[PDB]
């Protein structure tokens, strides 16, 4: 395979003053991003949901809901606290085969609607790097979606890797 690089982490901005606890709770996946997210035009991606649970000692619970072949499915995982607030990595690492790496960094969010999250990780060797859209509704307004496009577009993605999910009911409500 072949991939797009990853950016270099001083294009991708950190929220200021991230505040942890407002963070916590439901957020829908209106928009994706990444070096290995591609438009399949005749299976469209649904959409699907993370739940953030602060915890105790300042880790994320962070669970997430699909609908896959007719049930709902739940991925757990840990967010730690990385180097400055509203960067992660992830709990447990040497639980995930063919892991070396991974980092979470929030990159904007105005917490009562929508968020901007940025992921990269070492699988195999391979770099992977994606941004998510969060939303506290389904919905989002044009401006919001382009202006994610313009992001996604500044860490080097074309069109063609950017993907907004379809709503659904199902599990994800
Ligand atoms: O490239 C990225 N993502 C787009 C492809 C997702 N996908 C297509 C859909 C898969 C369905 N699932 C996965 C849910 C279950 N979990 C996993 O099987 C898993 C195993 C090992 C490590 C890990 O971390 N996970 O999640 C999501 O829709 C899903 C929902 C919520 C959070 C989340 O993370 N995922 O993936 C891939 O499987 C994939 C294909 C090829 C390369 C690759 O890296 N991945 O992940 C990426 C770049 C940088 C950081 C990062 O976390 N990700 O996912
Ligand atoms: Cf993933
Ligand atoms: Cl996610």
């Amino acid at each position: 395979s072949d991939l797009i690089p990853a950016p270099p982490l001083s294009k991708v901005p950190l929220q200021q003053n991230f505040q942890d606890n407002q963070f916590q709770g439901k957020w829908y996946v209106v928009g994706l991003a990444g070096n290995a997210i591609l438009r399949e035009d005749k299976d469209p991606q649904k959409m699907y949901a993370t739940i953030y649970e602060l915890k105790e000692d300042k880790s994320y619970n962070v669970t997430s809901v699909l609908f896959r072949k007719k049930k709902c499915d739940y991925w757990i995982r840990t967010f730690v606290p990385g180097s400055q607030p509203g960067e992660f990595t992830l709990g447990n690492i040497k639980s995930y085969p063919g892991l070396t790496s991974y980092l979470v960094r929030v990159v904007s969010t105005n917490y009562n609607q929508h968020a901007m999250v940025f992921f990269k990780k070492v699988s195999q060797n391979r770099e992977y790097f994606k941004i998510t859209l969060y939303g506290r509704t389904k919905e989002l307004t044009s401006e919001l979606k382009e202006n994610f496009i313009r992001f996604s577009k500044s860490l080097g993605l074309p069109e063609n890797h950017i993907v907004f999910p379809v709503p659904i009911d199902q599990c994800i409500d």
